[PDB]
């Protein structure tokens, strides 16, 4: 099995499947003070950009599990291209209930927390793989500012305003779970632009090539509506970041 | 050991050590559809009013653990007075890490969640005592409305506004923990008045009797300031309720 | 025929199918100054709680018509349980166009006014059964405060904001129909909680028992979303009450 | 002498001539921790509901003075009906300057403070009857929220906004007089509804019976206008409560 | 009998006794798609401008009843002046309870609904004269925008804000009565100016001619105050229109 | 081919298929200073009211293309009725890509700009038919005021708020295209009422005649909801006008 086809089409040219730039991803690697040889587990690892670049830049080793066949293949090509295939392994499969045999120094789920039914569930899962004194990484949305209506929330892929919290309350929610927040690297509007806008070029080039595809009608509708939807709703209201956690 | 002396002085005449009336407490018992013989565990059971009245009215049995020696003694006198000592047992002691040998149908912590380091920790503790298909009860504050300043928060015994959530987000926080909210009974302003205002009469009568006590100066200052503090801050801004939870 | 199955599932454990507590229902009985022997007609009588309790407490007699087979059966069991079956009769059927042969002192429709196509139509219908000098009872929603968006209205089971009025304008609407408002008993937030929150426990227990039912998917979705929806929309914005009317 | 006829007509069926329910009145009795044998003086005692019910429920004894002949007669019938005539005495007369020979444990004026020219004057009067260590009870209005215009104030039976204070400032005003506030029981909107709405049924039934009375025109005008006036002005803006005071 | 003298003085030179221009009145005639021979009943027909002009322009026939002797005489002169006396009949008298013997295609009350005690009563009366498939016309005020204070309402000849509704809620009120709104023609500020400002010239010319009349003092006061009152209150806040209704 | 059936049903009795009165349409003709013999092309000409009335009043000649068979037939009957069939020709067909052989003095698209994929596309198309020094006419919506939510936009037949602009920005958009705005005639609320309200009478009369039509259910739902929807959304927020353009 796989993820739905439309995601593979829309994000086929993304290295990072989230609102983070390469510069943010490198900032995060350095913020974690990763040492050579550190072991990383990444559940929902996308196209392996985090593991591949940290292997290259910090000498880490690790494993990435992802449900997408396409993105798994990209991750493997990426590790070859960077010269780090010896350090990082990519597995195509479902990461639900995944627990590592050898403990890791960093256990991450960067924007895939439905794997264990939400943020708390995912933290509990990742904790099972974690070396005492290690770090858990959660990549998650929050309100950059509070939407004025529930409709802005539904245009940001939530059901209600209560699905997300403003940053102080979101940070508080990790504390209330039992964790210290020990680091964080947040998206800014420019990093959101990178994630969203790149989909538009990808979609248009796909559409030009696939005018009689069963999905061409749907894609054409998305391409038409997305820039304005994104600018009106997401760009102003939706925050995102990676939060580093250690259990008290 | 015990709780600090000032709490015993201020609340010596309270049956319910929270912003709930007798009528709210009975509403809660009926809302839970308690059957005769149902087993209840109550961590931080106060003066045993919940266990004693539900024993009388619904035929439940149970155990209440409380750190206060005074309130434990009151709970035992209450059970005798109601004719339910055969059904409900009160233990003087620290409820931290308390796990029941026999499972219970209802496992409760009504305004004492620091016992396991917060709401999530306490839910996890209570779950260890719970019969499959049972209910967890959490009695907790939330924002009735959002304070306009951090100072209102500090006047409501929080450190920051982020310590509490508005009701929709608070309900969402239980869902995000993995629980369905299956019932709730909330304080209203009248029930808050019962909890707070009763302290003033108690304090004044204590003060009249104990003019040379080491605490008389402190109590005199509290009595003077409390009604206005309460009316300005708590009465308008601070919500409270009991939430009934079942793990999904 | 019957009402849709989902209502029978959700409300199977409700005595009162509206945002009124037992205490509100008793307040209403006393507010009407009901005399022993007074005759009451109740169209859309639910589980007969109003007729049964007023029979017990005030010595009234009457008839309740309801389309639900389940709720009719409950009403009949309730009258037996209270010792008032001699005083109150429950009929399973459609109350549209129902006119009593003997006149009544109180003719009521408590939250079922679609029976005669709305509030005005229902008042006109009930008037046909009414003794000169009798009282008409209408149980109806109104805006507790004005929603800020049409979406809050649609989340409160209206189509538009104009479907309901703020209380002064709603009271004015009865006056403009030709009636004096002679009494009223309104829901508060606690009574709304009783009506809504009780559905959640009922639904969860049903779901646990009926995992392969054709409705399990729908019920699971409702249970997940309802507490937050209710707290965000209904609890703050939607009013409800019973209004007592006499024609000028 | 007597009170004006219109008040006797409008309130002839009220047990409590203020925005308090029976449940609030009983809450107040218990909040005061009244002991059997405690002596109560009630100036402007209405229909004696406070004295009669506290005699029945707490074993108090006392005296109620009221200017209304009707309400005095009702109070005497009430004490007989409850079996407490031996404990409570009702006197028809003017309570201005009334000082008790035997001291009392509770000296009350519940919504009649014009007797001594206002709140401060009335407190000073009641203090003359009070046992050292006793409680003074004042039943008084305040702003539940601040009216936006002087016209809302005049529709709430004040002359100006400055006639009343918001609750914190009102509580402060007792402190500034020299008293600790030691307890309080406040009206809510439901208790206001009980007080106001009951007048409408009373008025309509009176009007039906007295179509050619000199007051029928005035009463008809009041009945027409009151529900909307009440809902627009009083229900949202006007607070009321009973405050228990002890001199510092 | 007649209407009070001051109205006859103020409006003696008006053809249309409402905030409608001739152009609005003609728009309304065409909007109703009146056919030659259609029968119209007009209760409170003023100076007969609606009947006379529709007779001339659409070939309708009809009857107008008005309580003013003056305005009845004007209506009769108007029908002669337009050459339509054969088509339209004006009757001086009270239109309360008026029911036509022959049914009509259009039954109208344009700003005189106190005749049957309000909008609903008047609709019910007009319905008695109506051919199945005919139209009822109601000319009524509503809030163009919501006044900020009750005083603006009293300056617009209402008692309270709740006397009128904003247009969406007003339209909803007809729907809730059982009627489809099938057409409407609304006043604008210019049509209000025509109705109000014309009174000022009339009043001044009357005053110049009648300096010792018993009403000269009152008229002088009105003339002085009206333009500013009108501009401050009515022109911005008060809406008006004619609504065409058909029973569902 | 044709337009969908529902439009033909709803607008069968409209001469002007837009929020313009006859008086606005005549104002526009005079504003353009049309000379006898001037040639006009009208793409999406509706029922030909613009061409027919300008032929009659200004002596213009022209051609109207419309996709509706019904509205084309009406246009031809209209030209006969006005005595201008010699001057104006109506063609049933698709106006997309339509370019005139003889140049015209006025090239118009009045509320049909989807013909060339929007305002800019339509201007470019019309320009191909235009005599140097001629005028292009575009009939288009804009925001009369900015909706407070995207839902108001969707209730005004847009997808997002960004679909339309406030008038200054809308006028700027023509300037930014390369055109001077040389004249304009805008709808007001009364002209919107004419366009929308007339649909309600048409729909009701259709419904009365066609109770078993496949569309009766849909039409009944529209008739019920439209007046309130229109008053809440369109009447206050949606602007419309005809803008006269000359290329710089
Ligand atoms: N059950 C599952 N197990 C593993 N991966 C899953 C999954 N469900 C979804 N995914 C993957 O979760 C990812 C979410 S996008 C984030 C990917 C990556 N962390 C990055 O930032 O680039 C997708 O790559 C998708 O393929
Ligand atoms: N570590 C601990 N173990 C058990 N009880 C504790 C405790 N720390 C505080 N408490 C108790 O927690 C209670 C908080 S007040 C709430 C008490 C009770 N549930 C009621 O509603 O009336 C106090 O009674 C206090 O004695
Ligand atoms: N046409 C109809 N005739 C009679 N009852 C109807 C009906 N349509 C719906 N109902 C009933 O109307 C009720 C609405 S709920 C309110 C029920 C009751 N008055 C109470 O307050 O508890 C339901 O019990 C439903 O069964
Ligand atoms: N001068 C006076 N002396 C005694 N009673 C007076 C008075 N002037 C007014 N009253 C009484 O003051 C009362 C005010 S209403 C409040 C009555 C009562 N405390 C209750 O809550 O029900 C009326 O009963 C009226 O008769
Ligand atoms: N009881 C009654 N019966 C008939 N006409 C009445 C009436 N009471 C008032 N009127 C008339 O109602 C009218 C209100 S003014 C509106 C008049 C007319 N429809 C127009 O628009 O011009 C006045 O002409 C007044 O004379
Ligand atoms: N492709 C197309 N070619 C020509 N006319 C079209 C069209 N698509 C829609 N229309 C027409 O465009 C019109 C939009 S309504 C406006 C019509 C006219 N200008 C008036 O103001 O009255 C309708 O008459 C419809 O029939
Ligand atoms: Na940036
Ligand atoms: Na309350
Ligand atoms: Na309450
Ligand atoms: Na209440
Ligand atoms: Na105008
Ligand atoms: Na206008």
């Amino acid at each position: 099995m796989d993820i739905p086809r439309i995601f593979n089409i829309t994000e086929s040219a993304h290295r990072i499947h989230n609102p983070f730039t390469p510069e943010k991803l490198a900032t995060l690697g350095a913020a974690l003070r990763l040492e050579a040889g550190a072991r990383v587990l990444d559940l929902g690892s996308g196209s392996g950009e985090m593991l591949c670049t940290w292997a290259r830049d910090h000498g880490i080793v690790g494993t990435g599990i992802d449900l997408s066949q396409l993105f798994t293949e990209q991750a493997k090509r990426r590790a070859e291209a960077l010269g780090v295939a010896g350090q990082v392994k990519f597995i195509h499969g479902d990461a639900a209930g995944y627990v590592s045999d050898e403990k890791v120094d960093v256990a991450a789920c960067v924007g895939a927390s439905w794997i264990a039914g939400g943020v708390a569930g995912t933290i509990t899962l990742l904790a099972q793989s974690l070396e005492p004194g290690g770090i858990i990484l959660m990549g998650e949305p929050f309100w950059r500012k509070l939407p004025t209506t529930e409709a802005v929330a539904k245009a940001c892929h939530a059901n209600t305003i209560s699905d997300f919290l403003l940053l102080p309350e979101f940070l508080a929610s990790f504390r209330k779970l039992g964790y210290d927040v020990v680091e964080m690297v947040l998206a800014d509007q420019d990093s959101w632009d990178r994630y969203e806008a790149a989909k538009w070029l990808t979609m248009r080039r796909w559409l030009d090539a696939n005018p009689e595809d069963e999905l061409a009608e749907e894609v054409r509708a998305q391409l038409s509506s997305e820039p304005e939807r994104y600018a009106t709703n997401t760009r102003e209201y939706l925050g995102w970041g990676v939060f580093a956690l250690m259990a008290r």
